[PDB]
């Protein structure tokens, strides 16, 4: 009993995983993966754009049926929703201006303005660890706003997924003067283990269909054909 049309929510301001092209078509690695999996599930799929923090609310209220949006699989989120198997890995890392002394440490960040996406694992981490101790942590409605304010000099740093900052900003014209500030911030408690399709806890049939399709496209080498369009390293981790 899978629906005829599976409605998939995503936030299109997180290139190279999810954004929109010049005509306003959805593009990116999350979109490619979702469409391949729908093709193997033999369902029809509609993509529904949303703000990142509205995705899990819309899922719970049945306005969409699945979330593919670099949604990290964390212990907190599993208390609310279910997840497919891992689609790819996702570490977190700070970016600041090139030459910045900034490190991902309280002592370095106290009194700085750090941008984080509202609803993200990074907002959770920064609020507990940094906002309480005097770092000016600013939550943003979407990631594009964060990159804008950083280049505007309104932010000193921004915490987001590492590959999104890399491919989506630092290797782009806009990010030429910026760089990663320190190594990735590892914290198992906050950042989870890779990303997956978020689904309602009771939609086990739909979880099984996505997992079967993900295993099939990984097995035959499709995942890697698709990943190579965007990455030259192994995005899956392993
Ligand atoms: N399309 C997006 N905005 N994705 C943001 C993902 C950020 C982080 N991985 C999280 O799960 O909270």
């Amino acid at each position: 009993a899978l629906p005829q049309t599976v409605r998939i929510g995503t936030d299109t301001t997180y290139a190279p995983f999810s954004s929109k092209d010049a005509k306003g078509e959805f593009i990116g690695f999350d979109i490619d993966l979702g469409n391949e999996m729908c093709k193997r599930m033999q369902v029809k799929c509609t993509w529904v754009a949303s703000d990142f923090d509205a995705l899990i609310p819309s899922l719970k209220a049945k306005k969409i049926d699945a979330i593919i949006s670099s949604l990290s699989i964390t212990d907190k989120r599993q208390q609310e929703i279910a997840f497919s198997d891992k689609l790819y890995a996702a570490d977190s890392r700070l970016i600041a201006a090139k030459g910045s002394p900034i490190q991902p440490t309280l002592e370095s960040l106290k009194g700085k303005h750090v941008g984080v996406l509202q609803g993200s694992t990074q907002e959770a981490y920064a609020n507990d660890n940094w906002r309480t101790k005097g770092v000016d942590v600013v939550a943003y409605a979407n990631q594009d706003l964060i990159y804008s304010d950083l280049t505007a000099g309104r932010l000193d740093a921004a915490l987001q997924d590492e590959v999104a900052a890399s491919e989506g900003f630092l290797k782009q014209p806009a990010g030429k003067e910026y760089a990663f500030a320190g190594p990735s911030v590892k914290d198992k408690k906050y950042f989870g283990d890779g990303t997956g399709v978020g689904l309602r806890k009771d939609d086990t049939e739909l979880k099984a269909a996505f997992d079967k399709a993900l295993t099939e496209l990984r097995q035959d080498g499709t995942y890697d054909k698709m990943a190579k369009k965007y990455f030259d390293f192994n995005v899956y981790g392993d």
